[PDB]
């Protein structure tokens, strides 16, 4: 390690803790910024060279962690945790958590490769023909607008076999090497390692008892969906009393559902909801969406994206050849100066929706830049991936799109509200079913409870279990169908989504509260309120610094988690959902579990193109 970046001598005390601390901080600045520079240089240019490039930078990193641990523990092991200042206890606490840096350095080269090897093989996998598709945009975009049954399957069936099937003998020795590591620091597993970031005792009881509060709503709107798609697919394809094909939702996943809106709306002389087709009539294009999301950052008095975001950003899918990470994702550089955001954008509603999200972590990073860096997270993870889907609410309300030209008519009455409601729950109460799965799942893969030999028997018990779907075409343990998921071989933690769709409708009730407004809150549009904008930006500009659940309670006026504020935006839908569905005399659930559809008459061969 660099002589510069090598730790010193301190006293062993809580006061040579403090000065250990601020030397630790001035140090990691240098080496974080060194990995996120290579970790870019890969995912917008996956090469054999950037990833060796990456993996050197990734060693470099855990020769740090190991160097500053180490000290920590020479000095502090058994003092530290009686210190008196909170805020050192969560910084030493954190140092003498070592992690992939525990490895052995033979192991720790064998890691760092699995990362970038799995990485490849999801974002360059492709499906080919009797010239390749890609999933973003080729893929994402048949799933989203084929009503071809055989065109979907394809699709579906190449998806989940080109990314799962080659991926499964790296995610075994992953997950080994993983584990292996985090045990070193005390860690029964890697998933207790992620759970821990939540500092609740009782974590997983708490996230039962929020879905049992959720499930209803989420078995009336599938109940609802199926019989739409029965009306059309037919009998052959749809079983009213059995799981929905995991192919015909809008998605690859099928883990939200707002692309079959036009399957599903209840009133279809109402005005239409979905603008794409006015923002391709328009003529907008990335640069454009992504300057619409910045104006309405600056409506409430938050920062607008600086030179070096615009410079440095990738907001269109490269077209000279280069293979890169599709998935979207924002940068800290750890400098307080370089952040930038990676995305593949297409002109749709739903990608404006994303470009929001996105601009939410870009504005969390602006807003805290000048904390110590261990303290330059969120209060939680869920709290970073909710800030910028609350803006996406007053965004996506028939109101607010008037205002930017996207929706030229005008309407209030109760079916106007059902169809907005029924849309937003295929975006957000579809998913929720999916965002507490994924980790179940992969928990089970870390404690031991599911091996290698029930990878995909586990995973479909879930996907049954939760979403009420099934496979399209026959699965077997060859099949790798988790790892056919970005989050799974990019090594991203899950249960913050379902977190985050939680929490962001109690954020958005909070703000729309702050900023006067005293209408339904499924109407509210806090654009323009400087009011909304201080209180979201107390939340920003905290960090880590302070307990997720105290910042909550100064945001909202509790210190928990709570579905009511979903259930209050939702209310009149669920009612209408459960009334309609009573009046159609549906079945509620999937008691037909074991039903898989048929094939269809000549697959693979009657497709064209
Ligand atoms: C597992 O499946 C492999 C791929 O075969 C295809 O999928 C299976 C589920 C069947 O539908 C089969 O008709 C399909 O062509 C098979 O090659 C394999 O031999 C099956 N068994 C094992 C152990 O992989
Ligand atoms: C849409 O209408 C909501 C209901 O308004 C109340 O009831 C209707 C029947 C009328 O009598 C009206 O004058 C009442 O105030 C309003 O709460 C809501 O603000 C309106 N929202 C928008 C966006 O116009
Ligand atoms: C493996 C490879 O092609 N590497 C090239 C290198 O030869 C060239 O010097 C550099 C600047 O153009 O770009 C990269
Ligand atoms: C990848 C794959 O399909 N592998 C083979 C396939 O050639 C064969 O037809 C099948 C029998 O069902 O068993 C196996
Ligand atoms: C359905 C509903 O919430 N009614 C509201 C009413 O309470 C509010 O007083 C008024 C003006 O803001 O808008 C309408
Ligand atoms: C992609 O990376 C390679 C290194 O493997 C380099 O030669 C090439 O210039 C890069 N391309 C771009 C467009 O940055
Ligand atoms: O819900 C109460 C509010 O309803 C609406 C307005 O008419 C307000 O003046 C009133 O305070
Ligand atoms: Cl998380
Ligand atoms: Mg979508
Ligand atoms: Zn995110």
């Amino acid at each position: 390690l660099d002589p510069g970046l090598q730790p010193g001598q301190f006293s062993a005390d809580e006061a040579g803790a403090q000065l250990f601390a601020q030397s630790y901080q001035s140090s990691a600045e240098q080496v974080l910024f060194q990995s996120v520079a290579a970790s870019w240089a890969h995912d917008t240019n996956i090469t054999a060279e950037n990833a060796r490039r990456q993996e050197e930078a990734a060693l470099l990193s855990q020769e740090f962690a190991e160097a500053w641990g180490q000290k920590a523990k020479e000095l502090y092991e058994p003092i530290w945790q009686q210190f008196t200042d909170p805020q050192l206890r969560r910084i030493i606490g954190a140092v003498r958590t070592l992690g992939s840096a525990n490895l052995p350095l033979a192991k720790r080269q064998q890691y760092n490769a699995l990362l970038s090897q799995m990485s490849r093989i999801y974002s360059t996998a492709k499906v080919c023909l009797p010239t390749c598709w890609s999933l973003d945009p080729d893929l994402t975009n048949i799933l989203a607008s084929s009503r071809s049954y055989a065109m979907l399957l394809f699709a579906w069936e190449g998806w989940h076999n080109a990314a799962g099937i080659p991926l499964k003998p790296l995610y075994e020795d992953f997950t080994a090497l993983s584990n292996e590591a985090y045990k070193q620091d005390g860690f029964t597993d890697t998933g207790a390692y992620w759970r821990s970031w939540y500092n609740s005792p009782t974590f997983e009881d708490d996230l039962e008892h929020l879905y049992q509060q959720l499930e209803p709503l989420y078995l009336n709107l599938h109940a609802f969906v199926r019989r739409a798609l029965h009306r059309r697919y037919g009998d052959r394809y749809i079983n009213l009393r059995g799981p929905i094909p995991a192919h015909l939702l809008g998605d690859m996943w099928a883990q939200s559902w707002e692309n079959i809106y036009d399957m599903v709306v209840p009133f279809p002389d109402k005005p239409n909801l979905d603008v794409t087709s006015t923002m391709l009539q328009q003529g907008w294009q990335a640069t454009h969406m992504f300057r619409v999301a910045e104006e309405f950052f600056t409506s409430l008095e938050l920062s607008p994206m600086p030179p070096e975001f615009w410079e440095g950003s990738m907001l269109e899918k490269p077209a000279d050849g280069r293979e890169v990470v599709c998935h979207a994702s924002a940068w800290d550089f750890y400098n307080r100066k370089d952040f930038r955001i990676k995305q593949c954008t297409r002109v749709t509603m739903d990608q404006l929706s994303t470009v929001h999200h996105e601009m939410g972590h870009i504005q969390y990073y602006l807003q805290y830049k000048d904390l110590p860096v261990s303290l330059r997270r969120g209060a939680n993870p869920g709290f970073h991936e909710a800030i910028g889907d609350v803006l996406a609410l007053s965004v996506s309300t028939p109101e607010h799109l008037h205002k930017i030209g996207l929706l030229d008519r005008v309407t209030n009455d109760t079916e106007s509200d059902i169809n907005y409601l029924l849309k937003m729950a295929l975006e957000k109460i579809a998913f929720l079913p999916f965002g507490y799965l994924v980790d179940q799942w992969r928990w089970g893969v870390f404690s031991g409870r599911t091996p290698p030999s029930r990878y995909n028997f586990d995973w479909w018990y879930l996907r049954t279990k939760y979403q009420g779907i099934c496979p399209p075409v026959t699965r077997n343990e060859t099949h790798f169908d988790a790892g056919a998921k970005f989050h799974v071989p990019n090594v991203t933690p899950y249960i913050r989504y379902f977190v985050s769709f939680v929490l962001q409708f109690q954020f958005h009730e909070a703000l729309c509260k702050e900023a006067g407004y005293e209408g339904p809150l499924h109407q509210c549009d806090i654009y323009r309120s400087t009011k909304a904008g201080a209180k979201l930006r107390k939340v920003l500009r905290a960090g880590s610094s302070r307990p997720w659940q105290e910042v909550l309670k100064d945001m909202v006026g509790l210190d928990a988690l709570d579905a009511q504020p979903l259930l209050k935006y939702f209310q009149l839908v669920t009612q209408w959902l459960q009334e309609q569905n009573q009046q159609n005399g549906e079945v509620l659930g999937w008691p037909e579990y074991q039903w898989h559809p048929p094939l269809p008459d000549n697959y693979p061969e009657g497709i064209d193109l």
